[PDB]
């Protein structure tokens, strides 16, 4: 089966490193917004989450959707946890650039997002190069998506950066010291944390965003220093991630006329191939030999999550993903059935 595998894996690879144009059409758009943003004293501070990297997609199976992260510093900032939610949080000050943006004691995501959205359509009509377009939808991030030319798709997320000790939400949280070691769990959580808007079931709520570690993690995901940089020492581990990634985009799509796979996200997908990293910490348990095997047993965690109802997030462990106050049973059964199918058939839906 591991040579399907192999093939899909073969065939991914064929559209990513290809000669395209839109990955500078989008860093000349980008750089454009950026400026712009710039002249305004609250979106002073403004720039890239990773700068050098604007392609990063969240699509494995659509190259031309792009998503990038927009950071502005909040200093001398003060959280207050919304209602025992553990990852939803209102924002308050210690004269601010954003003091146009407070209403009460808390700062109002909708009109900081309405002054961010204003910005950008303006900045959309001084390009008479390309067309590009704004659409504007509801669901706090990704606050804009741009449509550059046709077909060609930017998600912008606007994110507080807050370069202090991450909230005792995530205390038990990036169980990672089996793994990647306590001496990285202890500089990661000495980087700064990036919230959000986000809404919470209106309430002016801000979310923790763990984007930046979740690529640290990626890029360096072995016990081993060399991990994939040598014959010896080849995994799995990426791969196995894409896979996952790769047949939930695809049942997604196939039942897109539905709705019981809305709910459902790359985010989840990403959550438990974590847990699953941290269950097996040594780099033998993912050799390039057993592609099938790994593949395989990523499947049935996740199938063991939808069943049981219990995905816990990485970061904050209180928190329940798959919960029946977030995701009904009925939805997950559904997804649980799909795959089931998949496994059992060789996964047709890779064709
Ligand atoms: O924006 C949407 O609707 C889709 C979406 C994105 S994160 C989410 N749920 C969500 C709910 C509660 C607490 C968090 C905290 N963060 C993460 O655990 C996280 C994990 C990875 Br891996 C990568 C980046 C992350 O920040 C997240 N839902
Ligand atoms: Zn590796």
């Amino acid at each position: 089966g591991a040579s399907k595998l192999r093939a899909v894996l073969e065939k991914l690879k064929l559209s990513r490193d290809d000669i395209s144009t839109a990955a500078g059409m989008v860093k000349g758009v980008v750089d454009h917004l950026l400026l712009r943003l710039k002249c305004d004293s609250a979106f002073r501070g403004v720039g890239l989450l990773n700068t050098g990297s604007y392609y990063e997609h969240v699509k494995i199976s659509a190259p031309n959707e792009f998503d990038v992260m927009f950071k502005l510093e909040v200093p001398r900032i003060q959280l207050e946890e919304y209602s025992n939610t553990r990852a939803y949080y209102f924002v308050k000050f210690k004269e601010n650039p954003l003091s146009q943006f407070l209403e009460g004691e808390i700062l109002s995501a909708s009109k900081m997002l309405s002054k961010f959205r204003k910005i950008i359509k303006e900045e959309i009509n001084d390009i008479k190069d390309t067309d590009v377009i704004m659409k504007r939808k509801r669901g706090g991030s990704p606050a804009v998506t741009l449509l550059i030319s046709e077909k060609i798709s930017v998600d912008i997320t606007l994110a507080l950066e807050s370069k202090s000790s991450w909230p005792a939400s995530t205390q038990e949280g990036l169980r990672i010291q089996n793994w990647l070691s306590a001496k990285v769990r202890k500089q990661l959580r000495l980087k700064p944390f990036y919230l959000v808007p986000k809404h919470a079931k209106q309430e002016e709520t801000w979310r923790l965003s763990f984007s930046h570690i979740e690529k640290e993690i990626l890029n360096n995901h072995g016990k081993s220093k060399t991990c994939c940089e040598n014959k010896e020492e080849k995994c799995c581990r990426k791969d196995c991630l894409k896979l996952m990634k790769y047949l939930l985009e695809q049942l997604k799509e196939r039942f897109k006329d539905k709705k019981h796979l809305d709910k459902f996200s790359s985010y989840h997908v990403k959550t438990a191939f974590f847990h699953v990293c941290t269950q097996n910490p040594q780099d033998s348990q993912w050799d390039r030999k057993d592609l099938g095997l790994c593949f395989d047993n990523c499947v049935t965690y996740f199938l063991q999550c939808l069943r049981t109802e219990k995905l816990e997030n990485y970061f904050i462990p209180e928190f329940n993903l798959f919960s029946s106050n977030l995701i009904d049973k009925r939805s997950k059964e559904f997804l649980t059935k799909q795959i089931e199918y998949e496994r059992n058939n060789e996964f047709p839906v890779f064709d």
